[PDB]
């Protein structure tokens, strides 16, 4: 197997359950070399006030992109708009192949101009978004989907909006055993039942997003 | 084996070779559960300018110390004096058992009041420091040691200064196969040939620092 360098750009999790820590563990478990850029603090009550220097994120980006070839990148929480701009500009200049964006910033405290910058500058540089029902609804400015039919309608609308690929996570569906739906130019796939990092790490080892999502769900199952 | 929760408080390393990333990997490899608080950016040319919000470190500390019982803690680079104060105050209030301080801030850009705060507030809360020859010399305000005799003199002077335990890393000695020297109230031990994190993770599983250092060096060897 060839060397795959995966980069996670997300919040730090002091407990290690999520954030760049869990992303790096997932990268290593799936046979990829992991780099990380901390851009926020993952929430655990509410959070206390803090800020992230965009120059701190920029120095981290200098370190990663001067040293190794980045094959794929997961993106999570970004604390402010300047950080969004810096991430989008670096990904544009280096043309990272597979960018999976966890849309946690949607439907969530955080600055609204950060979400605006995400819409304007970062989404063009993203190969795949993995929104849940509230995040997809906020991204389309539409009522949240209640059925699989509405999920597929919204996934097709997101594809038409410009996204290269969408993985609509249906867990918020009122029906138990909620499926995920993958929408790409090659079609639509239903999936039955960490995730963004697994997708980023596994995408180079496949020819499409469908097999990538399949193997990622298999790993996340056991 | 009982559950041991190790906390690393140090810089983030985007490449993963050092910093909290390598500390967490060492924690997990040595059978300890790892938490992390990012307090700086590990250097890789010189570094670009950035700052770390002390409120960001404080929010991370809130997250860690509200959730799990911390048995040991490694401390690395701290970016400014306010961060040093916050770390020292939290460790004092929670009385963390085994605090291993990597003295990278000594003999190193960084604010001098950060080093002053390290001397004033943090050193009383530290169970073990692991200085190399320049760091120990700067901590004692003395010429760097050139012989093992001078190493042991400086280790004894550091013990008399108030440190509970010192691990003088002798790698900077002009003679190859440079040894390390452990100085505690129970005596002195010579050792022949990551490290701070290994010491933090392994100290709860022993009755003294000598066996801890022995097993840590054995792990770091192979």
């Amino acid at each position: 197997m060839k060397r795959i360098n995966a980069l996670t750009i997300a919040g730090t999790d002091p407990s290690g359950g999520a954030g760049i820590q869990a992303d790096l563990k997932t990268f290593s478990a799936l046979g990829a070399y992991g780099c990380s850029v901390i851009t926020a603090l993952v929430a655990q009550g509410v959070q206390s006030v803090y800020q992230i220097d965009p120059d701190f994120v920029a120095a981290q980006l200098d370190s990663v992109f001067s040293d190794v070839r980045i094959d794929s990148t997961k993106i999570g929480m970004l604390a402010n708009a300047a950080i969004v701009e810096a991430v989008a500009e670096r990904l544009r200049r280096y043309r990272v192949a597979n960018v999976v964006l966890d849309t946690v910033m949607l439907a969530k405290l955080l600055a609204p101009d950060a979400v605006e910058a995400l819409r304007q500058r970062l989404l063009p540089q993203v190969s795949l978004i993995t929104p849940n029902l509230p995040e997809a609804a906020a991204l389309l400015d539409a009522p949240p989907a209640r059925t699989e039919r509405e999920m597929r309608e919204q996934g097709r609308a997101l594809l038409a909006m410009g996204c290269g690929a969408v993985l609509m996570k249906g867990g918020h569906l009122d029906d138990a055993e909620s499926p995920d739906w993958l929408f790409t130019r090659e079609g639509e796939q239903r999936f039955t039942a960490t995730l963004s990092a697994a997708l980023a790490a596994l995408r180079p080892r496949h020819a499409d997003w469908a097999a990538t999502v399949a193997e990622a769900k298999d790993y996340l199952s056991g």
